[PDB]
Formats: structure tokens, C-alpha cells, sequence
């Protein structure tokens, strides 16, 4: 049913600490099997416990509380305050606490007044231990002026929602989500935080961020990463329209995760890069709007790139891999680089650098003079003694605009297709040109690429680069 804290004592005045009587309300709900916590407007100070992971108040399974609207209910912390304190509103560490929710209320760490690490709300069962609490919901609700983590959820929570609610001003993050499940983030604001808007960390996994926003923040709008530990990457996170805006970072960074999606999000303003991804197994960038980033210096709206951990804790060399890039608006240069298996590379108004790496890879550069990069022999090649397949195939080059990068490659420019040149052909009904080499190495490899259209008589030598010289006299983009 419902528990007012006035009737167990709460003053909501701005100076009595009322966090005893407010613990009743949530002890009493709880002790009938669950109920609302309901709490009147006006300012309720708390205070902390004798321990960090005590929190101030502790919320158990089957207790919501509902205030009174953000900015109306505020629950802030003390003056004086000078202990870390993990949790304004908190589960109990070591307990699976589940079905509980706060909504239409104000967290208020009072930096400003206090000292130590301070954490707006915070849940979860044990780390490094399997167990979970589940079935969590904040609703509407405000977290502002904590020195460290906002929204912090912790590890492992599965079916958290946070939605319709704000986090700013805080001294470090706005929302962590750390080894989340199943969980989602939507239509939530995290702006003027001292470092990331929103940051998903520490395994987390199958995490929907939707219409999000994130501006103003010291550091990234969004960041999804492994974290300092050598431990399981997240894994499933789908990234869905939304803002991420004049940060002091990338506007959205994802490293060291698997299977990662960002669609229809609108990405300007920030100091570095719009959109990095850095060792991502399994990325689509598709249909976002991404312009006037790097506003900090920086040659690019979007960097695909490697992340080499080999002396880091894990060891690893990570790949970024499997990615498709389409449908973009991006008002500056993209860095499309990939590996091993095929990938899938639109770039777009800007002047790009496209490398699919190694498989059949299909590239477009779009509008601006874009270069086509291939660095190794083996990474477009067709063996006659099976299949075709294994040949990149690029959707628009233009001749006179973009550039086809061969100078690791060892040809010395076109020509009948032996001795080091390259043959430029055109297939039986005239829909795709190739360059090829006729000489087979010691496995019966061709180098080849397919140019979609027939620009047998339209491409000439000053449209590849076949050496260094080349590359530097003739090179699109800004990026090699
Ligand atoms: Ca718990
Ligand atoms: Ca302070
Ligand atoms: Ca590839
Ligand atoms: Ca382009
Ligand atoms: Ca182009
Ligand atoms: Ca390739």
C-alpha cells in the first residue's frame, strides 16, 4: 500500500536528518511485503553509515519510493559529510534485492558541503560473484552533485530501467552502467558531469540506450568499454537515436565490445572525434547525423581502429571486425578501417580513407575525394581453382575525385597484368571493372579488385597510387 514518511518522523526541512525516520517507511513497506514509500515535497537530508557500503538509505526488495516531481522531493546529503559513502539510495551488498524503484525525486550529493566519494544510486549483489538483483526502475528521477558517480548501478543487475530522468553536475560520471544485464537506459539526459555522460563498463550486456541524451560533459557523451580489468567485454549493446553533444571527449566512444549498434543518433559539437571505435568486434554505424566534432583539433568525424592491449593486463590484440557503416550524414572525414571477414564501408560528404583488411569487403566513398586503401595482397583476391569470391568490390569510384591506395602493394602501374603491372578489364556485360593481377602467387592467388560500372576508358594511372611517391602526391584524406 502506501507509507508517508512524515508519519514515521521525516521532517523535510532542509536541516533535520531525516534519514532514520525515512528507513522506517522503507523497513515498514518492506515487513508488509512491499509497498510505496511516499514522500511529500520539500528538502530531507541524510546522512552515511559507519562504512562506504552502507550507503544512507537502503532500499529492499518490493519498496518503491515516489516523490513528488524532480526538484520537488530532494533528498540531499548533510553538511559536514566526510566519509565516502557508496549509495545515497542503495541496495544491501551481498543480497539479490529485487522489484524495487524510486521515481519522481531529487538526489542531491552536496559536494559543495561534503567531502569523499559519493554515489547517487547504487545496486547490484557482489563483484566478482554470480548473483544479481533484478527488476529495478528509476522513473523521473534527478541525481545531481554527487563527486563521483551519479546513476551507478553495479554489478550484476539484470531488467534494471532507467528512464525519463537527469543526471548532471556530478563530479564524475552521470550513469555508470557496471555489469548490467538485460537492461535499458531510455530517454534520459546526463549533461555537465566533470567526466562521461553515460559510461557501460564491466561486462555489461544485451543494454538498450535509447533517445538518450549527453552534453556538456568533461569526457565522452557515451562510452561502452571493457574497463581496467582483464574480464569478459560487453557484449550486445544497441545505441538508438538520441544526442551526444558538445562533450569534452568523443561524442561516442565503444572499446573492447562485442556486437555493438549505433543508429539514428545526432553527434556534433564535441572536442574530439564524433564517433571511435576502437577494437569493436561486431559495429554498425548506420543512418546517424554526425558534424562539427573534433573541435578540440583532430582530423576526423569517425575513426575505426584497432585496440592493441598486448601490454595491458589482458595481452590481447583486439581487432576492430565485422562492422557495416551506411546511411550516415557526416559532415567531415571518416577513418574506415577493418579486418579479417567482410565488411561492409560507406563513407560520406567527407574526404575518407576506406580499408575492408582482409576478405570481400564492399566500399563506397560518396561525395568528396575519397581513397580506397589496400594493403595487402591477400586482402582482394580471386583463385580460379575455386571461387570468385574474396574480391572487394567499390560501389562509386570516381574517376579524377577518389584514389585507389596500392602503394604497399609492389606494382609498378597498369599494364597487361604480368611482370608487376596490372590489367584493367572489363567484364562480359560490362557492369564491373577489374584490376587484376594475371601472375598467380605460389597458391594460385590473384590480387584483384572490382570496380561496380564500367570505367575501362574513364580511369587512368593518376587515379592509383603504385608507390609512396604516389601516395604523397596524390593522397585524399588527411589520415595517412
Ligand atoms: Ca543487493
Ligand atoms: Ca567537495
Ligand atoms: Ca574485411
Ligand atoms: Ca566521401
Ligand atoms: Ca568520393
Ligand atoms: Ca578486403
Amino acid at each position: 500500500m502506501d507509507f508517508d514518511v512524515k508519519d514515521f518522523g521525516a521532517k523535510g526541512d532542509g536541516k533535520s536528518d531525516d534519514t532514520e525516520a525515512i528507513q522506517a517507511a522503507i523497513d515498514a513497506a518492506y515487513e508488509a511485503g512491499g509497498g510505496t514509500v511516499r514522500l511529500s515535497a520539500g528538502e530531507y537530508r541524510v546522512s552515511g553509515g559507519d562504512e562506504a557500503s552502507d550507503g544512507a538509505l537502503m532500499i529492499k526488495s518490493n519498496v518503491y519510493m515516489d516523490g513528488a516531481g524532480m526538484g520537488e522531493t530532494v533528498i540531499k546529503l548533510v553538511d559536514g559529510w566526510d566519509q565516502k559513502l557508496t549509495g545515497i539510495i542503495r541496495s544491501k551488498n551481498g543480497e539479490k534485492t529485487h522489484d524495487y524503484g524510486i521515481r519522481d525525486l531529487t538526489l542531491d550529493g552536496n559536494q559543495d558541503n561534503t567531502e569523499g566519494e559519493v554515489d547517487g544510486f547504487y545496486t547490484g549483489y557482489i563483484p566478482r560473484e554470480d548473483g544479481a538483483d533484478y527488476n529495478v526502475t528509476a522513473e523521473r528521477v534527478e541525481i545531481r552533485e554527487v563527486s563521483r558517480y551519479g546513476f551507478d548501478p553495479h554489478e550484476q543487475t539484470i531488467n534494471l530501467t532507467i528512464r525519463d530522468s537527469v543526471a548532471h553536475n556530478n563530479g564524475k560520471d552521470g550513469f555508470v552502467g557496471d555489469f548490467q544485464i538485460d537492461s535499458t537506459f531510455e530517454n534520459n539526459v546526463s549533461h555537465d558531469n566533470g567526466r562521461h555522460g553515460f559510461n557501460i563498463v564491466t561486462s555489461s550486456h544485451d543494454i538498450l540506450l535509447r533517445d538518450n541524451v549527453a552534453y556538456g560533459n568533461g569526457a565522452n557523451g557515451l562510452v561502452v568499454q571493457r574497463g581496467s580489468e582483464d574480464i569478459a567485454h560487453p557484449y550486445n549493446i544497441q545505441i538508438e537515436g538520441g544526442a551526444y553533444h558538445d562533450n569534452g571527449a568523443e561524442g561516442v566512444l565503444i572499446k573492447m565490445t562485442s556486437n555493438a549498434s549505433l543508429q539514428g543518433a545526432e553527434i556534433y559539437g564535441n572536442d574530439a572525434a564524433g564517433v571511435r571505435v576502437r577494437g569493436v568486434d561486431g559495429m554498425q554505424l548506420l543512418d546517424n547525423d554526425i558534424h562539427d566534432n573534433a573541435q578540440g583539433g583532430g582530423k576526423a568525424e569517425i575513426v575505426l581502429e584497432d585496440y592493441d592491449d598486448r601490454d595491458g593486463v589482458s595481452g590481447n590484440y583486439y581487432e576492430t571486425l565485422n562492422a557495416t557503416v551506411q546511411g550516415n550524414r557526416v559532415a567531415g572525414a571518416a577513418q574506415l578501417l577493418s579486418s579479417e571477414g567482410r565488411d561492409l564501408l560507406d563513407g560520406a560528404a567527407g574526404n575518407d580513407l576506406l580499408d575492408g583488411g582482409a576478405g570481400r569487403d564492399t566500399l563506397s566513398g560518396g561525395g568528396g575525394a575519397d581513397t580506397f586503401r589496400f594493403a595487402d595482397r591477400q586482402d582482394s583476391f580471386r583463385n580460379y581453382e575455386g571461387d570468385t569470391s574474396r574480391v572487394d568490390d567499390i560501389v562509386d569510384f570516381t574517376p579524377g575525385a577518389d584514389l585507389i591506395d596500392l602503394s604497399g602493394l609492389g606494382y609498378s602501374g597498369l599494364g597487361d597484368g604480368y611482370n608487376g603491372t596490372l590489367a584493367l578489364l572489363l567484364n562480359e556485360d560490362g557492369t564491373k571493372t577489374y584490376l587484376k593481377d594475371r601472375q598467380a602467387d605460389a597458391q594460385g592467388n590473384h590480387f584483384e579488385i572490382a570496380l561496380d560500372g564500367n570505367l575501362v576508358d574513364s580511369l587512368s594511372a593518376t587515379d592509383i597510387a603504385f608507390d609512396a611517391t604516389q601516395l604523397e602526391l596524390l593522397g585524399t584524406t588527411d589520415l595517412q
